């Protein structure tokens, strides 16, 4: 349960459970899941979703 | 496609041993990372946090 920090944005990809966020966005770590991915709450959205791992980084 | 989508197991499954399937319970919920062309999907279980396959015709999409 660590949070991450968003390096750049992003915009999902339509129809799936990704969601899109913006640099210095920061989120809570819920699943690691493969590499690539992670499932998160992103805090200033407050919204639950899949994002691209490469995209974030250790706070 | 259940690609890149939060997805959930209707009925429970046991796996065929030796194979990288995983087990699980009905309720699961699982990520999506790649769909096979044959209805068999890699995924992670979000309970367990296990990666493994999975098949498409025991789960359906439940969104965020």
């Amino acid at each position: 349960r660590r949070r991450v920090r968003a390096i750049l944005p992003y915009t999902k990809v339509p129809d799936t459970d990704e969601i899109s966020f913006l640099k210095g966005d920061m989120f809570i770590v819920h699943n690691e899941l493969e590499d690539g991915w992670m499932w998160v709450t992103n805090l200033r959205t407050d919204e639950q979703g899949l994002i691209v791992e490469d995209l974030v980084e250790e706070v």
